[PDB]
């Protein structure tokens, strides 16, 4: 398995007829492991902001979750494990692994639940592989 294969075939594949708009596997230092064509470049402090929220859940919500300069409202996630964001009919799921981040960005008609499922299920599988 390449990381590009995990992105192309396991994150960017169909789920219930829908597809993520973009996806990435990113080291917690901010190093891209692999990403899709339209996944944005992270801006400064963005990865740091994400990790601080995993470390202290609730830190990010007041100011918002930023990815590629796009602001998402933080909605309910899983403390220290999953960050979820909403932006109108779109949003994002960030799933923490031991040393990486699995990220999916969706837009209508794809649902939050579909994005959560495809992103979080791969994260759990990669965690059990020691990643």
């Amino acid at each position: 398995m390449s990381w590009q294969a995990y992105v192309d075939d396991h994150l960017m594949c169909e789920i219930e007829g829908n597809h993520l708009s973009a996806a990435a596997i990113i080291g917690q230092d901010g190093s891209v492991w692999a990403q899709s064509a339209n996944f944005p470049q992270f801006k400064s402090e963005e990865i740091t902001g994400i990790m601080s929220d995993f470390h202290e859940p609730g830190t990010l919500a007041p100011t918002g979750l930023y990815i590629g300069g796009t602001k998402y409202m933080v909605i309910q996630g899983e403390p220290g494990a999953v960050i979820r964001g909403k932006k109108g009919p779109g949003g994002v799921t960030v799933k923490k692994t031991n040393q990486a981040l699995i990220i999916g960005i969706y837009d209508e008609p794809m649902t939050p639940g579909q994005c959560n499922m495809i992103v979080e299920r791969l994260g759990d599988y990669l965690i059990d592989q020691g990643y």
